[PDB]
C-alpha cells in the first residue's frame, strides 16, 4: 500500500504539513495544489491522477469535474453535523464544552457529504489557533490514517450525516469589542475566537484596532477603555469589570501587519507607565507574563511566550536577560521551553518589515539571537535542554540545538532550513551544532530540503536526542522526570565534568568564535548584498502576498521530468 495522494489546500499551513509528515513518512507518496483557482485544481487532478484526494485547509469549493472523478474528502473543524466555514470561531463564541473535528466526503451542498471518520474532544478557553494547532491537528491526524486504513481495505462505507446545522460566516459585528459594555470575559472570548485571524475589532486611544493575543489582569484596575500600564509592548485595558492584555494589534488597513500593541498605537501612548515584572518573581494574581522562570528539583525552566515564535532583537535580549539570571541560580539544568504552541521560530519578520531599514533590524536581531545561543553554548557547569512543546521553523530549529539535549512532543513540526526565507545561510552556531549531530553531509542534506519533518524523523536520523509525549503538558511532565532522574546520577557529575574542561577550552572557544564569524559574514550577504532574494521573500511572507500557481517543490505533477 504505498498511495499516491494529492492534497489541495489554501496554503501548505500547520495542518497540512503534519499531514505530510505523517503520510510520507509511512511511504506513500504526497502531491501539493495549491487552492489558487478551480480551472488550476481540475488541472492538477488530472496531472497528477491520485489514488485520492485530501483537502486540509479549503478555501473555495472543489469542482465536481474532481470528486465526481477522485475519491476526495474534506476537513472541516467541527463535529459531525456542522457545517460552515468559521466552526471554530462560533464553538469559541457560544461556548461550547464539547467540539470535534470531521473527515467528510466532498459533496454539491456545502458540508453535507458522508461522514469517513470523526474526533471529539473538550474545548479550553484559549485563542482559535492553540485549539486549531492542537486538539484539532491531533485529532485529524487519527482520522485520516483511519481512513486510509479503510481505504485501502475496500469494503467501506462512509455514515450519511443525520442531524446537521449551518452556522454562516462570523461578521466582524459579533466579534467587536465594546470596552464599556464587555467585561473581560467577553473580550477574552472574542479575541480568542479571532486569533489568529481576522483579528478583534476595536477602538483603543480613537485607533481603529485589530486586537490579538490576550490575557486576563486581576491587578490593575480604572476605567473602562483605559490604558492602564504597558509590559514588554503589551497593553493593559480596562473592561467593564476588570481588564485584559492586548500583546498584538493591527490598524484596521489593507497593507497594515501584525505589531506590538505599542508599536501600533506609538505617540498615542506617550505618559503610560511600564509595569515590569520580573520572569523569577512570584505572584499570586492572574496577569500577563511573556517570560516566566520557575525552578523545581534543581531544574530552572525559562517559558517564553513569543506570539507565533517570532523572535523581535528585544525579546531575544530579555531572554538573554532570564538565561543569565538561570547561569547565576543553583540549578543543576536550565530548560528553555518556548510556549505550548511554538519554541520557536527565529527572527520576527514582521518588526523586521517594520522597521526603517529591514536590513539594520535584521542585523540586530540576528545578533540578539547568536548571543542567546552563545550565552547557551558557554555554560561549562550546567546541562541546558531544549523542549520543544511545539513547533519550530529556520532560526528556532537551529536555537534548540545549541543546548547539550533537545527533546519534542509527539507531532511536533519542523523546518530546518531557510528556503522559505530567500535562502539565508543561517547562523546560531549551526556550522559547529549540526555537524556534531548529523554529520557534514546529512547537515547539507537536511538544511536543503524544503519540505517538514516530524519529531519522529528527526529523532530517527540524529537530529534531535529523544520525542515523547502527546500534548504540552504530557510533554513537560515526562521531560521534567527524565531531567530530574539523569540529575541525580553519577553520569551527571561525570558529564559535567567533562563539559567544565571543554568549554572553558581556549581551542573550544576560538572554534565557535570562527563559526559566529563566519556565519555572520554569510548572513550580512544575505541581508546586505545586492541579491535581495532575502527581502522580497519577507515581504511575500509578512502581506500574505497571493500565489498565482504552484510550486515544483510542493506539486510533483508539475515538475519538469514528471510523467504517469
Ligand atoms: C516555519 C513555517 C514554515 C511554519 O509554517 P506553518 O506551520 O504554515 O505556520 P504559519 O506560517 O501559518 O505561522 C503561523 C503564524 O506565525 C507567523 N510567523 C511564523 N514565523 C514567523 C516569523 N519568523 N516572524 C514573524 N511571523 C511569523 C506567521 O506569519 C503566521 O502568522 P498569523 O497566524 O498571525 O497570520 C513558516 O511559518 C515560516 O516559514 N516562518 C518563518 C521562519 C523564518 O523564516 N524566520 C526568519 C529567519 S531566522
Amino acid at each position: 500500500s504505498h498511495m499516491r495522494i494529492l492534497f489541495l489546500s489554501y496554503r501548505f499551513n500547520s495542518l497540512s504539513q503534519r499531514l505530510y509528515c505523517e503520510l510520507t513518512e509511512r511511504e506513500h507518496e504526497v502531491s501539493v495544489e495549491l487552492d489558487v483557482h478551480p480551472d488550476l485544481t481540475v488541472e492538477a487532478a488530472e496531472l497528477y491522477k491520485p489514488d485520492l484526494i485530501i483537502a486540509p485547509f479549503l478555501k473555495r469549493k472543489i469542482p465536481q469535474e474532481v470528486w465526481k472523478k477522485y475519491k476526495t474528502l474534506i476537513i472541516h473543524p467541527g463535529p459531525p453535523g456542522d457545517r460552515g466555514p468559521n466552526a471554530l470561531d462560533w464553538a469559541i463564541m457560544k461556548g461550547e464544552r464539547i467540539w470535534g473535528v470531521t473527515l467528510l466526503e466532498a459533496s454539491e451542498e456545502y458540508d453535507a457529504g458522508d461522514v469517513w471518520a470523526y474526533r471529539t474532544f473538550p474545548m479550553r478557553f484559549a485563542r482559535k489557533a492553540s485549539i486549531y494547532r492542537n486538539e484539532v491537528t491531533e485529532g485529524v491526524v487519527e482520522c485520516v490514517l483511519e481512513a486510509l486504513e479503510n481505504f485501502e481495505r475496500g469494503d467501506f462505507k462512509p455514515t450519511p450525516q443525520k442531524e446537521h446545522w449551518w452556522n454562516p460566516k462570523m461578521e466582524q459585528e459579533l466579534r467587536r469589542v465594546d470596552w464599556e459594555q464587555d467585561d473581560t470575559k467577553t473580550v477574552l472570548r472574542k479575541v480568542y475566537a479571532s486569533d489568529s485571524q481576522p483579528g478583534a475589532s476595536s477602538k483603543v486611544l480613537g485607533k481603529e484596532v485589530l486586537l490579538f493575543n490576550a490575557y486576563p489582569e486581576e491587578e490593575l484596575k480604572g476605567k473602562p477603555g483605559e490604558v492602564l500600564a504597558l509590559r514588554d509592548e503589551a497593553v493593559c485595558i480596562g473592561t467593564r469589570d476588570g481588564a485584559v492584555w492586548i500583546t498584538h494589534m493591527r490598524e484596521r488597513k489593507k497593507e497594515s501587519i501584525k505589531l506590538p500593541s505599542a508599536r501600533v498605537l506609538g505617540e498615542f501612548l506617550k505618559g503610560v507607565k511600564e509595569d515590569p515584572i520580573k520572569p523569577w518573581e512570584k505572584v499570586d494574581f492572574k496577569t500577563y507574563r511573556e517570560i516566566l522562570y520557575e525552578e523545581e528539583d534543581g531544574i530552572g525552566f525559562i517559558h517564553f511566550n513569543f506570539y507565533n515564535g517570532a523572535m523581535s532583537t528585544e525579546q531575544c535580549y530579555r531572554l538573554l536577560e532570564t538565561i543569565k539570571y538561570a547561569k547565576k541560580r543553583p540549578v543543576k539544568a536550565i530548560v528553555l521551553l518556548g510556549s505550548e504552541d511554538f519554541f520557536s521560530n527565529g527572527m520576527n519578520l514582521n518588526t523586521i518589515e517594520n522597521a526603517e531599514s529591514p536590513a539594520d533590524e535584521s542585523w540586530r536581531n540576528i545578533n540578539a539571537i547568536d548571543d542567546v545561543c552563545e550565552e547557551i553554548l558557554k555554560t561549562p557547569d550546567k546541562l541546558t535542554v531544549a523542549g520543544m512543546q511545539g513547533n519550530a521553523g529556520a532560526g528556532g530549529v537551529f536555537l534548540a540545538l545549541t543546548c547539550d539535549l533537545v527533546f519534542a512532543r509527539e507531532g511536533v513540526v519542523l523546518n530546518p532550513h531557510y528556503k522559505n526565507i530567500g535562502n539565508l545561510y543561517g547562523s546560531e552556531f549551526w556550522t559547529y551544532t549540526l555537524p556534531k549531530r548529523v554529520g557534514w553531509e546529512k547537515g547539507k542534506e537536511v538544511m536543503e530540503n524544503r519540505m517538514p519533518i516530524s519529531s519522529k524523523k528527526a529523532f530517527e536520523i540524529g537530529l534531535i536526542d529523544g520525542v515523547f509525549g502527546k500534548t504540552p503538558k504530557e510533554f513537560r511532565q515526562r521531560l521534567k522526570e527524565r531531567i530530574k532522574n539523569f540529575i541525580n546520577s553519577k553520569d551527571f557529575y561525570e558529564f559535567i565534568e567533562k563539559k567544565k574542561k571543554e568549554r572553558t577550552s581556549g581551542e573550544w572557544l576560538e572554534e565557535i568564535q570562527k563559526c559566529r564569524e563566519h556565519e555572520l559574514e554569510k548572513m550580512k550577504l544575505n541581508f546586505y548584498g545586492f541579491d535581495t532574494s532575502y527581502h522580497i521573500a519577507r515581504y511575500y511572507f509578512v502581506r500574505r502576498k497571493p500565489h498565482f500557481r504552484t510550486p515544483p517543490y510542493l506539486a510533483i505533477h508539475r515538475r519538469l521530468k514528471f510523467s504517469l
